[PDB]
Parts: structure tokens; sequence; C-alpha cells
């Protein structure tokens, strides 16, 4: 009860003074056959977080805790080491185990979730890492338990979190606990659906008057503030969530139309802007794939796809390089989707939906690999060469099925790996003699 508080406080403290385990994941994998009784304790856990002292824990341990609390949680759920340490047929007992488990972790959690939502409000890193439990859920039991009340809880928690954060990870997290409730049961599908498309309807509105107030001004800090702040929340959503509904894609036009001609809009609210507008996009081609559209429901759509390619293209003209990027990746996306590949899967009657990107926009595409992905000049570079590795990666695609000339491209790639070409055997000895 405290003896076992006693083993996790200790347990959090060698995790964190010693880097003998840089992963929790890891960590909790290691003494899963030796240690899951403790490591199961979650009325232990929850008890540690929730309570208030009689030696009081540390911002820093408090993270800890719910880091190790949830890799056990998986563990337990999915009855499988982590990804990375992997090798997966259960006997008898071990089967019966994980049906125990998943069902207490449940029950516990459905309860006491809601509360550590609470407490722990406007902590991003802790509320992201909180909301990664209910995917482990064995939703129909909030049926089963009689368990309504606690799932409106839940739902206020996850209102007050996007209420109060901005940040893409609590967002994304906010996001897909909406999709896993949401889609999961029919039993609470309708009482989700409603909480959720409430949430939407606000922040639509805030948007809305958001733009109206920005374009209309001299344009206030505030103004700017607004736009961005509701912005990200639904651009976040529109990724797993289909907003069409509500015409987002237009305002973001607007957003970005003029930026480009008073050249005057702050880089964030662009890229968001682009992104929420690609959303607004791939869902109303999903619709038009799976429906038996006609040739205006088509034609219309041509027009947004061929307007955005357009701001896009424009967009890379853009001072701010990561407007260029999210411009650049995109339009890779963008020219890939709308290729004739569009008319496989005996899917011909979206000819009309086809895009072929004229010279000027290919040279452009040329361009910022030269500019962007091809640069003269700590964990900020590893983290920054992965991504022009994937804006190339994503030129990749393009040159492979001739969507860009295939030949001025390879000059390019010619003309950077030259010293490769030119003194690279000699190189080779060097690292096989030494
Ligand atoms: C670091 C590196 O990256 C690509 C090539 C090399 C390289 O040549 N390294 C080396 C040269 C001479 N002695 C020892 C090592």
């Amino acid at each position: 009860m405290s003896p076992n508080g006693n083993l996790i406080r200790m347990l959090v403290l060698f995790f964190l003074e010693s880097e003998l385990h840089e992963h929790a994941a890891y960590l909790v994998d290691s003494l899963w056959e030796s240690s899951q009784e403790l490591l199961k304790d979650w009325e232990c856990m929850t008890e540690l977080l929730l309570e208030e002292p009689v030696e009081a824990m540390s911002d820093r341990q408090e993270s800890a805790l719910i880091e190790l609390m949830v890799c056990t949680i998986r563990q337990a759920a999915e009855a499988h080491p982590p990804v990375g340490r992997g090798t997966r047929v259960l006997t008898a007992k071990e089967r019966k185990t994980q049906i125990d488990d998943r069902n207490k972790l449940t029950e516990h959690f459905i309860i006491t979730l809601p509360m550590l939502l609470s407490k722990y409000s406007a902590d991003a890193e802790k509320v992201a890492n909180l909301l990664q439990i209910p995917q482990y859920f064995d939703l129909e039991i909030y049926s089963t338990g009689r368990m309504e009340k606690h799932l409106d809880a839940l739902l206020k928690q996850i209102k007050f979190v996007v209420e109060k954060h901005v940040e893409s990870d609590v967002l994304e997290a906010c996001s897909k606990t909406y999709s896993i409730l949401c889609s999961e049961e029919y039993t609470i599908q309708n009482r989700v659906d409603i909480a959720r498309s409430q949430l939407i309807d606000e922040f639509v509105d805030r948007f809305n008057h958001s733009v109206e107030d920005l374009l209309q001004e001299e344009a206030d800090d505030d103004d700017i503030y607004n736009v961005l702040s509701t912005l990200k929340r639904l651009t976040s959503f529109h990724n797993a969530h289909d907003l069409t509904k509500w015409d987002l894609f237009g305002n973001c036009y607007r957003l970005l139309k003029t930026g480009i001609e008073h050249g005057a809009m702050p880089e964030q609210i662009v890229v968001q802007a682009l992104q929420c507008s690609h959303y607004s996009i791939l869902w109303q081609l999903v619709k038009i794939t799976d429906g038996s559209p006609s040739k205006e429901d088509l034609l219309v759509l041509r027009k947004t796809v061929k307007s955005f390619l357009a701001v896009c293209q424009q967009c890379l003209s853009n001072v701010n390089t990561p407007v260029k990027e999210q411009a650049f990746m995109l339009l890779c996306d963008l020219l890939m989707i709308f290729s004739h590949q569009l008319m496989t899967g005996g899917r011909e009657g979206l000819q009309p939906l086809v895009f072929n990107p004229d010279t000027g926009l290919q040279s452009e595409l040329l361009s910022f690999v030269m500019d962007h992905v091809f640069i003269d000049q700590e964990a900020n570079k590893i983290e920054a060469l992965h991504k022009r590795r994937n804006l190339l990666a994503a030129f990749s695609k393009l040159i492979i099925y001739d969507i860009v000339d295939m030949h001025a491209a390879a000059d390019i790639f010619k003309h950077y790996m030259k010293y490769y070409n030119d003194y690279g055997d000699i190189i080779k000895e060097t690292l096989s003699k030494t």
C-alpha cells in the first residue's frame, strides 16, 4: 500500500539519476518478468500523483512516474515487449492474465484519468503523456460499469485541455483521444460525437470572428494571436476528423492570399493555414472517391486544388523558410496524389482531377532543393537533417515517375555528389588502412 509506494518512488529515482536506462519503455520491459506485480499497482501510482504529502514529489519525478505508468499500462494491455525489444504466441494463463489486466486498468483509469487530467491541466508534456491511456481502454466498459458519468468527466477535461493549450503534441493527443472514444463503440459513439462537434463549433466561431478582426485590420498583436491560436486547434483535429462541413478552406485561402498580396502575414499563421487547407482537400478527395460523384462534383474540387497548388507555389517565394518547407512538402504530396496514379483501381472517372506541374513550377521545385536541401551550414541539427532528408525523399518520388524533368534533377545530384565521384575511391582506401 505504502510498501509498494516506496518501491515505486525509488524506481522513479533509479530511472532519472542513472542513465543506465535512457528509455522508460525499455526499463519497464526489462523488469517485467521479475516485477510485474509491482509495475501493475496502478492504484498505488494514481495515489502518489493525486494525493497531498504528510516528502513531496518534485515536478520532474511526477513527469517520470506518469511516463513509466503509461509504459506499464501498454505492456499489460499489449502483453508483449515494446517496439525495439519484440521478437508472439501466449499460453492459456498469459492470455487469461491479459484480459484480467485490461479490465483492471480500464475500470481504474476511466475513474482516475479525468482526475489526473484535472490536476495537471497546464503541464502540456504531462497532459499529452496521460492522453496516451484511453487507446488501451476496453471501451465497452463505459456501458457495463454504468460509468456514463466518468465519460462526461473525461470529455469535460479534454475540453479544458484544448481550451488551455496550443502545442501540437497536446492537441494531436486530444484529436486521437476523440477518434478512439468517438468510433470504438456505438453505445458511447453518440455522446462523444456531440461533445466533439460542440468543441469544434466554438472554435470555428472564434476562428471566423478572429479571421475577420485580422483582415479588416494596422493589425493588433492580439488579432494575430487569436487567428493563430484557434487555427492551430482546428488544423490539429482536421487530420483525423472530417471538418469539411465547416468551410475552413475558404478562410485559410483568404489568410494566404492577404499574406502574398500585402506580404505581411505571420509565418506560423501561413504554415497552419497551408496544412489546414491540405487536410480540407484530402477529406474532399475521400468523399469524392467513395461516393458516385457527378461532373460538377469533380470540377468544383478541381478549381479548389488548382487555386491551392497556385497558393503553395506562390508561398515558395515567402521569406520565412518554414513556409517554403510546408509549401514544398504539400506540393510534393499533392503533385503525387493528383498524378495519373489517381486512375488506378478502376477509378478512371477522376481524369478531370489529374494535374501536371508546368515548367515554371517544376523549375521552382528544382530551385528549393538547391537552396534548402543542399546547404553549406546540437540535437536541433540531427532533427533538421532528417527533414531536408524527407523533403528530398518526397522530391525523389516526383523524379522516379517523371512529374518533374528527371534529367534537370540528375544534373543537381551530379553537381552536389561531385566530390564523391571525383575523390571518393581515394577516401575508400583510408577507411581500410587506419
Ligand atoms: C568521417 C568521414 O566521413 C566520411 C568519410 C570520412 C573519412 O574519410 N574519415 C577518416 C579519414 C581518415 N582517417 C580516418 C577517418
